[PDB]
């Protein structure tokens, strides 16, 4: 079993990696009623936790690592972009 290399939090594969203060990200989290302590974090909309494959095909959109655990059901908060 392999999630991904990152001890900064949890690894996931985000369909939308957008800044929380981004036009996109801000619109998204506003739709989700998310209170930001740091709007300058990357929020990953459409983010599924990577716990399958354990290979290059472990992510189809964008590989990230979220430091926060608060998910609205599909998003991710505080994600750092990772690859390989």
């Amino acid at each position: 079993g392999s999630w991904g290399q990152c001890s900064t939090g949890s690894i996931q594969c985000c369909q939308n990696v957008v800044p929380g203060d981004s036009d996109l990200g801000t619109l998204l989290l506003d739709e989700l009623g998310i209170v930001l302590e740091d709007p300058t974090v990357l929020i990953g909309d459409g983010c599924d936790p990577i716990t399958v494959a354990g290979s290059s095909d472990a992510c189809s959109a964008t590989a990230v690592c979220c430091s926060d655990n608060n998910v609205s059901g599909v998003i991710a908060i505080g994600c750092l972009p990772v690859t390989l």
